[PDB]
């Protein structure tokens, strides 16, 4: 019964990056669709750090053996999660990487989409993981890596971010992003889609990647 307390920090974002995060928003782009290539890929990065760490140190896959990644879709609460048991991120690598940190891609990123460029092209300045605002209004991000904790970081955009401890489910090692869909991108919930754009966009990647559905 006695009431729980939860300690939080809210960060601002980047300027270039809250632009460029207003930019994806609210604008349409055709070809959504590559938001799940870039996180396949992101978590293919994050495996392959932990994978060859662990050549030198076999004790880093004491937080699990298994490199994979698993996309999940859960139609009822409307989310489509993606899992990577990847090297992970410590509280400060959250924050670094996901929105405090200025990319010197951002602003050439933004004007090449002013130019009608490419949605897809967004993966090559080095903000894919922004891709993820084409379809959902809100992204949740949990991290474990073998140095620190589980953490939690959240946007729904809007200019910040939000980072506390996670108090949710142990992962033992890696990053799982949690997008909450908006309500006209429901087709990424559906398994046969999410078949094709991984065929089309993944079909390369070397981890196993598995779809659960129901
Ligand atoms: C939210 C972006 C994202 C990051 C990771 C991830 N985990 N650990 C790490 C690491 O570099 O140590 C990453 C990571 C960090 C930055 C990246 C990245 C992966 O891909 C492009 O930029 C990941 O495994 C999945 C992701 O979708």
């Amino acid at each position: 019964q006695p009431m729980e307390e939860e300690e939080v920090e809210t960060f601002a974002f980047q300027a270039e990056i809250a632009q460029l995060m207003s930019l994806i928003i609210n604008t349409f782009y055709s070809n959504k669709e590559i938001f799940l290539r870039e996180l396949i890929s992101n978590s293919s990065d994050a495996l392959d750090k932990i994978r060859y760490e662990t050549l030198t140190d076999p004790s880093k896959l004491d937080s699990g053996k298994e490199l994979h990644i698993n996309l999940i879709p859960n139609k009822q609460d409307r989310t489509l999660t993606i899992v990577d048991t990847g090297i992970g991120m410590t509280k400060a690598d959250l924050i670094n990487n996901l929105g405090t940190i200025a990319k010197s891609g951002t602003k050439a990123f933004m004007e090449a989409l002013q130019a009608g460029a490419d949605i897809s092209m967004i993966g090559q300045f080095g903000v894919g993981f922004y891709s993820a605002y084409l379809v959902a209004e809100k992204v949740t991000v949990i991290t474990k890596h073998n140095d620190d904790e589980q953490y939690a970081w959240e946007s729904s955009a809007g200019g910040s971010f939000t980072v506390r401890t996670d108090t949710g489910e142990p992962m033992g090692r890696g990053t799982k992003v949690i997008l909450h869909l908006k309500e006209d991108q429901t087709e990424y919930l559906e398994e046969r889609r999410i078949k094709e754009i991984v065929k089309k966009h993944s079909q390369f990647i070397g981890y196993p990647i598995t779809l659960f559905v129901e």
